[PDB]
């Protein structure tokens, strides 16, 4: 893989953060995780979505270094969003959200799945801990 510098522009929600990467503002999708929603037109807000976006916000905002890392497969999805693992001070947000019961592992697509068993290891710990979506 290769980690890269990127600069925070805007945390949209749990799974989506806007970042200046290569000098271009880009929408980035947190690879492998699915967070609850704040806005879904046919839904309203979903349980733990407010605090899933809160979490990521705090995490990318108080960071001194944000780094993105692309996986070994296509790097942009269909809606043109970067496909990546985001590190706030070297800690993987994508992992942090699952360790805290605020994200389930999901849409795991070969070959963009290098870190599938690390996160699938962490969801298991949070489930075993009765935490938040697993409560
Ligand atoms: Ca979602």
């Amino acid at each position: 893989l290769h980690k890269e510098p990127a600069t925070l522009i805007k945390a949209i929600d749990g799974e989506t953060v806007k970042l200046m990467y290569k000098g271009q503002p880009m929408t980035f999708r947190l690879l492998l995780v699915d967070t609850p929603e704040t806005k879904h037109p046919k839904k309203g807000v979903e349980k733990y979505g407010p605090e899933a976006s809160a979490f990521t916000k705090k995490m990318v905002e108080n960071a001194k270094k944000i780094e993105v890392e692309f996986d070994k497969g296509q790097r942009t999805d269909k809606y043109g969003r970067g496909l990546a693992y985001i590190y706030a001070d070297g800690k993987m947000v994508n992992e942090a959200l699952v360790r805290q019961g605020l994200a389930k592992v999901a849409y795991v697509y070969k070959p963009n799945n290098t870190h599938e068993q690390h996160l699938r290891k962490s969801e298991a710990q949070a489930k075993k801990e009765k935490l938040n979506i697993w409560s």
